[PDB]
């Protein structure tokens, strides 16, 4: 499996900070055939970012609509993304599930619209603290994946991302071993719903707090194939994180 | 007061179609100092559209976040829009209230965020068919305006838009007179909550179905200062609607 390292800049950046960050990133030598490295800037920065990054870097947007083209003010459709050759789209990120009520149904619809339009999707999911304390991790994760995994036609085009909400801003820390346990389980689900061959080829990224100190210990786990980096991807030291997957 | 004509392309467009629609818009000879003409393309189409449109036209985005910069995947903040020199933002469009659960409450926060960053805002509101048949029009409007009127500091920077939901998609039609009566009432509410000078300078656009065959009748009403055109703004004939206002 090819490792995958994605930078989700979320809602950050200015024309000038991006110019400075992209320059640093372009300095890093890596072979895109052996490693996928994707950057996800804010939508209004997509074009600026795509022109500043060397083609070895892939780019994508942080959200796509579940609707097609039409009367949907403020939405960006898969059809529109396709016309711009936008390669990746993030779906189901917890911030959208939390602040903008996105449901498993929405996640499903968006993945369907994305695949139909040849876009590659990075799908997020994970349990919260209350859910982990009740020992419902497995149950929750199973129900979230099964909400969209039948739509996956091609296992190189859909990337899964495990987000340990229970460890996001709650003060509890997730260990590499703990991440690995969940990742192994996720792969099992994919295995017993899509096939053993399919399960071994789909990338499952860890999406908790990743930095230059813990990345090597996370990437080394058997079922962790890369990351979805948050704030650490807003720094020049991001290149160090990429290197841990080389 | 200065008429305002806006094109809300919603979720439509390809690189080619925009490069064809904008060439047609640029042929129109008009003075930007006497009329405000704004085009709102899909966020990922912003740069492309800004580059193709002559400075006569102003540009903006169909939505803006109620949060600032930070961990809000997929959202476009007001400061980010400012750094890009984006001049207008649409807030509270019924499609965002309907399909995405935006409340008057999110409207006020987005308007606060926009003004706080010196962006000009186009705020939308209007009553449904069920609220109209029950004579509830004025009550509903008054509540929607009250949700954010106090935030308006400069009354040339906030543009109000009345969307007659009851006559949108219902199969019902809104006569210019029927529109003028609501606008007059809206302007009275501004007058009684902000002052007479304030109410006389603020623009209130008709945001119902507008085309070439009825634009003249509407702009003539003394309390209707322009429009937020949807579908019709996607046709080259949109220049005729702009003409009706000069
Ligand atoms: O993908 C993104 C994440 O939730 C990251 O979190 P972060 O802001 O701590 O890097
Ligand atoms: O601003 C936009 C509107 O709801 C318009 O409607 P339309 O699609 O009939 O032009």
């Amino acid at each position: 499996r090819k490792y995958f390292v994605a930078a989700n800049w979320k809602c950050n950046g200015t024309l000038e900070s991006i110019k400075s960050l992209t320059n640093s990133f372009n300095n890093l030598d890596f072979d895109p055939s052996k490693l996928d490295v994707v950057v996800f800037p804010v939508s209004v920065h997509y074009d600026h970012t795509r022109k500043l990054l060397q083609s070895k870097f892939s780019t994508g947007i942080q959200n796509v609509s579940k609707f097609g083209n039409g009367s949907y003010t403020g939405e960006v459709s898969a059809e529109i993304a396709k016309d711009l050759n936008i390669e990746y789209v993030i779906i189901g990120h917890f911030e959208r599930r939390k602040y903008f009520h996105e449901t498993d149904e929405d996640v499903r619809e968006k993945l369907q619209a994305s695949l139909k339009n040849n876009l590659k999707a990075v799908v997020c999911f994970g349990e919260s603290l209350e859910q982990r304390e009740q020992n419902k991790t497995i149950e929750v994760i199973t129900k979230q994946v099964k909400a969209f995994v039948d739509l996956i036609d091609n296992f190189d085009n859909v990337i899964l991302v495990y987000e340990p909400l229970w460890a996001i801003g709650t003060g509890k820390t997730a260990t590499p071993e703990q991440a690995q346990l969940v990742h192994k389980e996720i792969r099992k689900i994919v295995k017993d719903t899509c096939g053993e061959k399919q399960a071994n080829q789909i990338r499952i990224l860890y999406g908790g707090s990743v930095n230059t100190e813990n990345c090597s210990s996370l990437i080394q786990q058997e079922d962790i194939d890369g990351f979805l980096v948050g704030n650490a991807s807003l720094k020049e030291s991001f290149v160090d994180i990429i290197k841990s997957a080389m």
